[PDB]
C-alpha cells in the first residue's frame, strides 16, 4: 500500500492487455492521456473516436495513450479483455490498451488511487471517479497536470496538449 507515497506515474506497473506486466516509466519523455474507459457508454463513440485522431495527430509530438477498462460504472465494460481488444480494432487504435481493473474502492487499482489524491486530479467534491472516460493529462515527468470528467470530450484536452510538447 505503497502508493501514496509515489511521485510519478512512472513509479507504477500495470498489465497490458494480453497479460503482460508493463512497467510505466516507459512513458518518461513523452505527455500522456490516461483514462477508463467501457464499450457499451453512451460515451463511447465520441472519446474513442476522438482518442484515435488525436494520438494520430500528435503522436509524433510525444502524446501517448492509456486505456484501462473498468466495468464499475453502469456495468458497461463486461466483456473480456479479449472482446475489448476486438472491440478497440473496431475504432482502429493504434496507443497502449490495459488490462480491465476498478478505478474506484479498497480494490482500484494503485495508479488510479494515486491520481485521485494529486494536486490536479482532485475531483468535484469528492475524488471518486464519476463515470466512464475521465480524462488525467501527465506531463512528461508522470505528473498529473490535469483532469477532465466524463462530459469533457477529448478534443478539450486538445488546446492544453502544446504546453507539454
Amino acid at each position: 500500500d505503497d502508493w501514496r507515497c509515489a511521485r510519478s506515474m512512472h513509479e507504477f506497473s500495470a498489465k497490458d492487455i494480453d497479460g503482460h506486466m508493463v512497467n510505466l516509466d516507459k512513458y518518461r519523455g513523452f505527455v500522456c492521456i490516461v483514462t477508463n474507459v467501457a464499450s457499451q457508454c453512451g460515451k463511447t463513440e465520441v472519446n474513442y473516436t476522438q482518442l484515435v485522431d488525436l494520438h494520430a495527430r500528435y503522436a509524433e509530438c510525444g502524446l501517448r495513450i492509456l486505456l484501462f477498462p473498468c466495468n464499475q460504472f453502469g456495468k458497461q465494460e463486461p466483456g473480456s479483455n479479449e472482446e475489448i481488444k476486438e472491440f478497440l480494432a473496431g475504432y482502429n487504435f493504434k496507443g497502449d490498451a490495459f488490462s480491465k481493473i476498478c478505478v474506484n474502492g479498497d480494490d482500484a487499482h494503485p495508479l488510479w488511487k494515486w491520481m485521485k489524491i494529486q494536486p490536479k486530479g482532485k475531483g468535484i467534491l469528492g475524488n471518486a471517479i464519476k463515470w466512464n472516460f475521465t480524462k488525467f493529462l501527465i506531463d512528461k515527468n508522470g505528473c498529473v497536470v490535469k483532469r477532465y470528467g466524463p462530459m469533457e470530450e477529448p478534443l478539450v484536452i486538445e488546446k492544453d496538449l502544446p504546453h507539454y510538447f
